[PDB]
């Protein structure tokens, strides 16, 4: 598997600062390589998408950069709305893995939390109100706190044809109903190592990036 390095963790700054975030490869990732901001009451956005394009509403101050191994993201200016944590995630093969972010400070609907008892069994819902939710992949992702992320797998609603991350085949059963555009996530046996906060992100024009995404379901083991 890929691993991806943001050699800073944290970073304070002052406003209007020029910011550089990096992230390296462990291999060449062919430019398919995106960031995400994560504010600090813990939404998720996809900001740039292979390597330099930005998502459409991101502000002109964000650019990102790279080739081969190494990439990095810009913010030319830092404004007070720019502070949260970056996630860089790869897309050259799968299971797609993510760095373990970069805190910045300055100087799809899914259900509800959830309190598990040791050994048992969740299953979380991830509602699509858009139109392309069986011709989409949903993709879940797991945060465990100051981790980087994981991607756990994914669905295609339109035949039921599923993707698992390895590491997580015998922990995620997903499943998805059109009738109610609605995508579900059982997690199995859970282990303290399970608590964190899943979400469920989806991704179609371009399947390794994740351009919608709800805003989490925090599970916690008991």
């Amino acid at each position: 598997d890929i691993v991806l390095i943001q050699s800073t963790s944290s970073l304070s700054a002052s406003l209007g600062d020029r910011v550089t975030i990096s992230c390296r490869a462990s291999q060449d990732i062919r430019n398919y390589l995106n960031w995400y901001q994560q504010k600090p009451d813990g939404t998720v956005k996809l900001l740039i998408y292979y390597t330099s394009r930005l998502q459409s509403g991101v502000p002109s101050r964000f650019s990102g950069s790279g080739s081969g191994t190494d990439y990095s993201l810009t913010i030319s200016n830092l404004e007070q709305e720019d502070i949260g944590t970056y996630f860089c995630q790869q897309g050259n093969t799968l299971p797609w893995t993510f760095g373990g972010g970069t805190k910045l400070e300055i100087r799809l609907q899914q259900s509800g939390p959830e309190l598990v008892k040791p050994g048992a069994s969740v299953k979380i819902s991830c509602k699509d109100s858009g139109y392309a939710f069986s011709s989409s992949w949903m993709n879940w992702v797991k945060q465990r706190p100051g981790q980087g992320p994981e991607w756990i797998g994914r669905i295609y609603p339109g035949d039921g044809d599923t993707n698992y991350n390895g590491k997580f085949k015998g922990k995620a059963t997903l499943t998805a109903d059109k009738s109610s555009s609605t995508a579900y996530m059982q997690l199995s046996s859970l282990t303290s190592v399970d608590s964190a906060v899943y979400f469920c992100a989806r991704s179609g024009l371009l399947r390794y990036a994740m351009d919608y995404w709800g805003q989490g379901t925090s599970v916690t083991v008991s």
